[PDB]
Formats: structure tokens, sequence, C-alpha cells
């Protein structure tokens, strides 16, 4: 048996045999647990598969293997970025094929203890490997990993100076963006000095569905720079859970160039604030449900914030209001203080196509059989819940803290296309 549990403190995770060239044949899967409120980190010390990792491969899960989200697949003979998770579960699956052989990997993993932080563009935190453009100026003086916040070298700058190009981050984690400060920067080679004067922001659970960030109808843009070297902060007017962030330039003071800090939290910063299965997998496919589901091709992982490649779609999505739900089973009992709900995916090109929930109501059980609902203090009636206003980009909301061992959501109102939508459940332990 390959496969591998890790519980303590601190720990080694490596292939089978090494130092020596690892087996043909293998799937293995080593899983990090850690208890709430401990981050798991994992840093590679070497890495060496044979080389699109089509043959062998390290896949990387927040969460559990094909049901969690995929961080990354890994071969050939770049060492994977250090990641730092705070969802409780990591694990990495490592397979490989008939043929070919190489060194392999060994890596050590540590369990160590206002949304306004640092992501860690300034600070290193987030990798070199983590940034990346559209392109980047032929000459190699303005590379993407030059985009840090007062670095001394440069900055970002695109191949080509037009509203069309970007710097992007991937994030590798969903976590909340609150602002973005910009600089522009100085060359060292001629002392012109060159700044973004505005952009727009783009932004994804994935990497395939991009949002372009809004202010009312239209797209918000961000007014930047009016010299080379001062740092200029934009506080988002509504906060962003995400991934994959892309600042994309649309104006400039004699060319592109670009320093750049991103700032926000995790998820569970918040008290009682703890993402309880869903996007992980740690709650099961037996313990998600519906009033009724598509009649053919349902596994109850579509509904899973994030991971799902489609959705919760009710039989007839053109439903009534209040009559259709999607129901998760905690497992046992827990304080719930808020959900994150999603829209439909898969199929984006057309606009009218895409499934999303716009307004709904929650109830609660500890029975399973007794429910009640979220109260408006105004109205003494069950609370109207804001959904989404794009299918990829969810939305969290929180209410006063309430004892569930099972939660329904209830879609009320809903996008030309009909009901679709992906769901998290946030709390932590009944008390
Ligand atoms: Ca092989």
């Amino acid at each position: 048996d390959c496969s591998k549990n890790f519980t303590s403190p601190n720990g080694t995770i490596e292939s089978p045999g090494f130092p020596e060239k690892y087996p043909h044949n293998l799937d293995c899967t080593f899983t990090i647990l850690a208890k709430p409120k401990m981050e798991i980190i994992l840093q590679f010390l070497i890495f060496d598969l044979e080389h699109d990792c089509k043959y062998d491969w390290l896949d990387i899960w927040d969460g559990i293997p094909h049901v969690g989200p995929l961080i990354g697949k890994y071969c050939g003979t770049k060492t994977p970025s250090e990641l730092r998770s705070s969802t409780g579960i990591l694990s990495l699956t490592f397979h490989t094929d008939m043929a070919v052989a190489k060194d392999g990997f060994s890596a050590r993993y540590y369990l160590v203890h206002q949304c306004n932080v640092p992501l860690g563009m300034e600070s290193g935190r987030i990798a070199n490997e983590q940034i990346s453009a559209s392109s980047t100026y032929s000459d190699g003086r303005w590379t993407p990993q030059q985009s840090r916040l007062h670095g001394d070298d440069n900055g970002w700058t695109p191949n080509l100076d037009s509203n069309k190009e970007y710097l992007q981050v991937d994030l590798r984690f969903l976590t909340m963006l609150t602002a973005i400060a910009t600089q522009g920067a100085i060359s060292r080679e001629t002392q012109n000095g060159y700044y973004v004067k505005s952009y727009k922001l783009e932004v994804s659970t994935n990497g395939e569905d991009w949002m372009v960030y809004r202010h009312g109808k239209n797209h918000k843009v961000f007014q930047a720079n009016n010299d080379a070297t001062e740092v200029v902060l934009n506080k988002l007017h509504a906060p962003l859970l995400t991934r994959f962030v892309r600042i994309r330039p649309q104006t400039w003071h004699s060319g592109i160039a670009l320093r750049l800090e991103l700032f926000g939290c995790r998820v569970t910063d918040a008290p009682c604030s703890n993402m309880l299965g869903m996007l992980s997998g740690l709650i099961a496919d037996s313990q998600i449900s519906a009033s009724s589901t598509q009649e053919y091709l349902w596994s109850p992982s579509a509904a899973r914030l994030v991971s799902s490649r489609s959705g919760w779609f009710p039989r007839i999505p053109q439903a009534q209001p209040g009559e259709e739900w999607l129901q998760v089973d905690l497992g046992t009992p827990k304080t719930v203080k808020g959900v994150i709900i999603q829209g439909a995916r898969g199929g984006i090109t057309a606009v009218e196509a895409r499934a999303f929930v716009r307004k709904f109501k929650v109830s609660y059980s500890l029975n399973g059989k007794d429910w009640e609902y979220i109260q408006d203090p105004r109205t003494q009636q069950p609370k109207l819940f804001e959904g989404n206003m794009h299918y990829d980009t969810p939305d969290i909301r929180r209410f006063d803290p309430i004892p569930a061992q099972y939660v329904r959501v209830y879609p009320e109102r809903w996008s030309p296309a009909g009901i679709g939508m992906r769901l998290e459940v946030l709390g932590c332990d009944w008390t």
C-alpha cells in the first residue's frame, strides 16, 4: 500500500524509495490533516519527474483527491512553489506509468499557528511561480517577477503597450481581496519614469471563468498612478472572494510599468468562519441532497463550491420560488454563521446561457425533520438574502449564528437561464 496520512506537527513526504529512482505503475495518496486554526505549510526540497504531464505527475489538491479543487499538476524538473493552506486538509496524489523513472521528490510539511493584510507581493509569500503575464518586454528586464511593490529593479512591462495586456497572480487558494496598491517604475538604465494611470480588474475561481470587476452597470476603472514612485491604494467598494487576479492596464504615462501589492485575508480569519466541507470533500456525496435534481447525469458533487464543473440544477430550473432547495448535512451539529453561494458553470460565451441564483432563503435543522427559516428582524419573516451577479464569482452571506446539522438554501430569484448553484456552508463547532 503506497498511500499515507500525516497528522504529526512536522514531517517528511517523499516518493517511494527516495533517494532511489521511483517505481513504475504507482498511484499513491499522501494526505496531511490539521485541526482548526492550524496552517499547513508544504515546501519541496527535491523534485524530478518524467516530462503536458501526460505520463508521470504529482497533483496537489485543496482537500480530497478528485473531489476538492486541483491546486496544480506538476512533472518535469521544476520544483513546486511553496503552499500554505488553511483548509485543514492538503492532499498529494503521485502517479507513475509503465516506463521511465527519475529521482522523484522529497517534501516537508509543518503545522503552525480586519481584512487588510498584504497577500505577499512585497513579502515574497506570493512565490515567483504564482506571478505571470499576457506578455513581457522583449529584453527580459521588465519581467512579471519584477512587479512586487517597492521592487528596486524596474517593473512589469508587456511586449507592446496596449489595453489588452495583464499581470496575473495565482493565489492558489480561494482568498478575500479587499484592495490593490500600484506603483510605476523608473528605468535604472535611462531614468525615464513610466506608470499606469488606470486599470481594470479581472478575477476567477478556476483560471477559466473570468469576471471583469464592475461598479454598477459598467466595468470599474480604478484610477492609478500620477508618478513613477508613489504608491496609490484603491479599496474595493465590494470585496471579492477569488483565486486568480488580473490587473489590466487601460491608460499609462510614456508606457506600461507596474509594481503591485494585493490586500485581503483568509475566509477563516473571521471568527467561526471555517468552510465546512463542500469545497474540500470532507462533506461526502451522501450528505448532499435536493428537492429535485436533473434526471440524467447528476452527481451530488456537482453542487460543490468551486470544485464542481457544473452545478446543482433542479429538474425544471425555471421553478416556482421557494419550492426548490439544496440541502447540506454537516455530519454533526455545528454553529453555522453563513453560506458561500456560487452560480453554475459549463456550456462561457453566451450571457443568457448563464445560470445563477440572485435571491434566496435559508432554513436549518438539528432534527433533519423540523425546519426553521432565518428571520428578517424588520419584516418578521424569512430573510431574503442577496445572491450572485455572475456565474463563477462566489459571494459570502453571513447571518446571526444558529445551531444546525442541516442547512437548506431555497432559490427565490434567478438569471434568465434558471436556477444553477454551487455551495459551501461556514461555521464552527456547536456550543
Ligand atoms: Ca514513467
